[PDB]
């Protein structure tokens, strides 16, 4: 009841699109994005969400679990940076996580603790991509041979209340891949 929350078994990922005319309210230079999620798990690796074309090319904004934290990683041109939090978040107790990029700027929040912030390095300051969004694992895979074995794991776990550049998600409905819903617990 209530906040509808979705599992991830470690195969499941969803592809969303975020910008595009669909009903209500070429490239796209972001020059900034903004997440919010809740998730519970005991996972300690796992990718969560990816933001990018999923183009060896392409510039990117995931977030995932790594070694039992969550880190915040893009590259905008200029190479990445990674943000990693200090709460450990395989507690199987639904947290909160809360991220933003502001050209090379960013922040993490993950809980109450104080916001890992950090900027890449000087050059560009906008994501390119084509809106393609991602959450639980994705696609395209091979762009994942230069990153840590973590953003290659699906997740395990659940999603809710996911918050997308001030627009909120819904998960199954908003899906473009049919993927299989299981609910959560």
């Amino acid at each position: 009841g209530d906040a509808e929350a979705i599992a991830f078994d470690g195969r499941t990922y969803m592809e969303y699109h975020n910008a595009v005319t669909k009903s209500h309210l070429a490239e796209k230079a972001l020059q900034s994005n903004h997440f919010e999620l809740s998730i519970k798990t005991e996972a300690t690796q796992g990718l969560i969400l990816w933001s990018g074309k999923g183009l060896e090319r392409s510039d990117y904004i995931a977030l995932a679990i790594v070694d039992g934290f969550v880190q915040m990683m893009y590259d905008l041109g200029s190479k990445p940076v990674v943000l990693r939090s200090t709460v450990p978040i395989n507690t199987n107790h639904w947290t909160h996580i809360k991220a933003y990029r502001v050209q090379r700027e960013g922040s993490l929040q993950v809980g109450n603790e104080a916001p890992i912030t950090g900027s890449s390095p000087l050059g560009a300051t906008q994501l390119d991509t084509d809106g393609a969004l991602w959450l639980g694992g994705m696609e395209r895979l091979s762009v994942a041979h230069k990153l840590p074995k973590a953003y290659s794991t699906g997740f395990i776990g659940c999603i809710r209340d996911v918050i997308v550049d001030r627009q909120e998600l819904h998960l199954v409905e908003d899906a473009l891949n049919n993927p299989t819903i299981l609910h959560c617990s």
